[PDB]
């Protein structure tokens, strides 16, 4: 059991030193290696991805990842920015499939912005496809505009498409997740404008047929959005593409109190992962010790039970998080009346001390 | 010279509408006041959806008040007569490429939110969404073979994100200056830690700004202004972004409201002509029924003044009136609360009148 751990930038190496200071806790033995990734790899070798960062990476049963990004690199040609690492090991590794799993503990009800009945006892998944979509797709640049009112003038534009197979292997994957759970699974995209949303509409209803056990639904990026603040508990099993998935999980993240709770696992097709908080590297408060830990301790636990085949310990990091919060500890993204506030390395130490 | 084109529509449209028109008239200015028909009631008239003659008056005015069109009775017409029709004529001839959506919430209503009322309560911000290109129009667009890439060959659907230098340049000044008009911080939003149009967006964003520099400019990527807006949606003042993005974070923002059915909406071209509307459109249900709720298109009359017509004082008197009804109890049917005084639209009109 080799673990690829790749803190990044900002708050990056601060929250995984907690999620490797948990994973050392337990009895296991795993092998952890270091590579550094984004404006770290950039400082070392210049480029984002370093070649030994993803060899690294291919060779590890499992990756641990922090987060990429730091303003003072925003500048640098496209290639060499820091989140064409994160990027490039998703679609380099084909890590097509994308789970974040917003649950709200119950200490956390009150730290959601939500009115508290509506949050309490939520628990939806959200399955966002990884590898396609805009994010990737080709043409995408800068050009004299080709045609049009203003063919000549400079344009930036990125070609959206999705085809029949990134649309399939992403749709088995979701309608899977719904038999194992509450058997609905919501498809998001935006048909009613977009032709690739139709596109994924058309192939979605199809693999359908494969799952008469699952009854699955449709709704437009835009009302999702609306939905997820007035009623989230509507939800079980969220579908969607690449682009929509990240804006959506951004906004679900605050049903669980903060994005400093929710977690992510990224995997191919026999279940080798990446797991990292779902947010950013948070440049507005990294160094300063105060970075919640838990959406990356949260990630190193589903690491373990979906990767490394150590389910049971994976159970124990989790109670270790419910005890601590039951415990009252809070960082300050998710500080609640009464609480005991720390810092990073504190509430770290809290998860060992309750595994 | 102040020329209103009133445009009321169909349904609640005059309904709605002729509160608008009550209310301005309330006023002490001298404005010229034309309607004309469109919607339903122009193809009534003469056959369209926009009639030539209703289009021309929208042209030579200063700015269109214009209500709601469609009902279930024109819903059999064929696609091009539709009442729907008129309102994308509307902002493609007249070039109406930004469209403002205020996100408001009132005190009284703040219940219907489903955020906890301190993060809402009292909001009052600003989403100006670019209304004519983006990936919603960008071609090419489509089904095909895929022509390239790892799975060339198999079906594929496709769209084509595009902004061009004037585009972005157009939006950027109208709302930079709406943001002279309130309290001078403006927040752009883009995907441009991936998306090439994003960065441009950027980029152009960023070479306006030097003309303003009285307006703090900042910028947030667009999954982290959608977790903002549920957070704390007050620590805004003017969102700008592009038209997909400005759809989805728009709609998120009036949910958040908690009475989407309060919202006023206007679309505005490069001299800040405007066409102003509540955001709610068509109610067949209750349509001619004398209960439609006119708050929104009187708040757009507001809108109008403030924008349009260089009356941003008697903008801040008819919102002002429109808070003051509200704390003395009045609600339409939408809107009622327990003890209310609840009234139809031409008493909700009058409230608001007598609050001016
Ligand atoms: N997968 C990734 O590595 C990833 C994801 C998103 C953004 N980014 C990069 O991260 C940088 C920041 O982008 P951003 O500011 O839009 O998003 P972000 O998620 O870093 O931060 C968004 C907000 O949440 C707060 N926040 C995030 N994680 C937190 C935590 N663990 N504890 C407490 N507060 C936390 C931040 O302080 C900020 O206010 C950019 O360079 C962006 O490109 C990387």
């Amino acid at each position: 059991m080799k673990i690829a751990v790749l803190p990044g930038d900002g708050i990056g190496p601060e929250i995984v030193n907690e999620a490797v200071k948990v994973l050392n806790a337990l009895d296991e033995k795993f092998e952890l290696e270091h590579a550094p990734v984004g404006g770290a790899g950039y400082e070392a070798s210049g480029h984002p991805l370093p070649d030994a960062t993803l060899a690294l990476a291919k060779e590890a049963d499992a990756i641990l990842f922090g987060a990429v990004g730091d303003w003072k690199y925003d500048s640098l040609e496209r290639a060499l920015r820091p989140e064409q690492a994160i990027l490039g090991l998703r679609k380099h590794l084909e890590l097509f499939a994308n789970f974040r799993p917003a649950i709200c503990y119950p200490q956390l009800v009150d730290a959601s912005p939500l009115k508290p009945e509506l949050v309490a006892g939520l628990d939806i998944l959200i399955v966002r496809e990884l590898n396609g979509d805009i994010y990737f797709g080709q043409p995408r640049g800068v050009r004299a505009a080709p045609d049009g009112p203003f063919a000549g003038e400079r344009e930036g534009f990125d070609t959206m498409r999705y085809s029949e197979p990134e649309v399939r292997r992403i749709a088995h994957v979701a309608f899977q997740a719904a038999q194992k759970r509450a058997k609905k699974l919501l498809s998001v995209d935006k048909s009613n404008v977009l032709e690739t949303s139709q596109f994924w509409r058309d192939v979605m209803i199809d693999v359908s047929k494969e799952y008469a056990d699952v009854e699955l639904s449709h709704m437009y990026v835009d009302n999702a959005a609306m939905q997820l603040a007035k009623a989230p508990k509507q939800f079980d099993v969220i579908v969607t593409g690449n682009m929509f998935g990240d804006i959506l999980s951004d906004e679900a993240s605050m049903l669980t109190g903060s994005i400093g709770m929710l977690p992510s696992a990224s995997l191919d097709k026999n279940n080798k992962g990446l797991y990292e908080p779902s947010h950013g590297s948070a440049p507005d408060i990294a160094g300063k010790g105060i970075a919640n830990p838990l959406a990356t301790i949260l990630s190193a636990a589903m690491l373990l039970r979906y990767s490394l085949n150590r389910a049971e310990q994976a159970d124990r990091i989790e109670r270790a998080v419910k005890t601590v919060l039951e415990q009252g500890y809070r960082t300050g993204d998710i500080a609640t009346p009464g609480c005991r506030q720390v810092g990073t390395a504190a509430m770290g130490d809290a998860v060992v001390a309750a595994l």
